[PDB]
């Protein structure tokens, strides 16, 4: 259940980021994307997001699909905080709600 990007960044400078990118797209929500380690699926290019907040969840997994390029018969569970968020809400209402004390909202990708 670790994060990657967590372990090789200390807090303080994670959330200097954070604070920063939050001052600059007052309408977008910075986002750490990454697998969870056990899964068969491929692993992301790039794993910092600027994701706009009327985006909804289900919404940003298409980009997901689409960034590791998934065949659109697979399947990709997308997981806040080791649960599985609606895709009918909005990006904004999952980072108000779960956010992290850096002040970045964290997703793990998987395939089952």
């Amino acid at each position: 259940m670790r994060s990657k990007f967590k372990d090789e960044h200390p807090f303080e400078k994670r959330k200097a980021e954070a604070e920063r990118i939050r001052q600059k797209y007052t309408d977008r929500i910075p986002v750490i994307c990454e697998k969870v380690e056990k899964s068969d699926i491929a692993t992301i290019d790039k794993k910092k997001y600027l994701v706009p907040a009327d985006l909804t969840v289900g919404q940003f997994v298409y980009v997901i699909r689409k960034r590791i390029k998934l065949s659109p018969e697979k399947a990709i569970f997308i997981f806040v905080q080791d649960t599985l968020p609606p895709t009918a809400a909005l990006m904004s209402s999952i980072y108000e709600l779960h956010k992290d004390e850096d002040g970045f909202l964290y997703i793990t990708y998987s395939g089952e």
